[PDB]
């Protein structure tokens, strides 16, 4: 659905597309680090589930500003 | 509710939240830095709402494997 482009405009799209993408693919990596650290932490013997709950309240009162 | 950890065990508890919001912070800068192409994308003239859609679309159709 993005015949009305030009090659030049088609372009600009499919960097802006490339890049946006690349940046998911980084923010997935941050996220497999995020799950690795959790598994340690059950290694650990602690809770994952009331874990990730603990780190989502943090930023709740760190957002109660 | 932590009080039945004797202090090593709370250490290490604290090391996991501590490093799981070091790689929340990390994840953060990196979704920023999306939401600065997203902003260039819209100086091209381009609707970001449906641009985000198209790289949602992008992501099903690579996850329909």
């Amino acid at each position: 659905h993005t015949d009305v482009l030009n090659s030049t405009a088609q372009g600009q799209l499919k960097s802006i597309i490339e890049r946006v993408e690349r940046l998911e693919v980084e923010k997935a990596e941050i996220m497999e680090q995020i799950k690795e650290v959790y598994a340690e932490a059950k290694g650990n013997g602690f809770d994952v589930k009331v874990l990730k709950k603990v780190v989502r309240i943090r930023k709740q009162d760190r957002a109660k500003r």
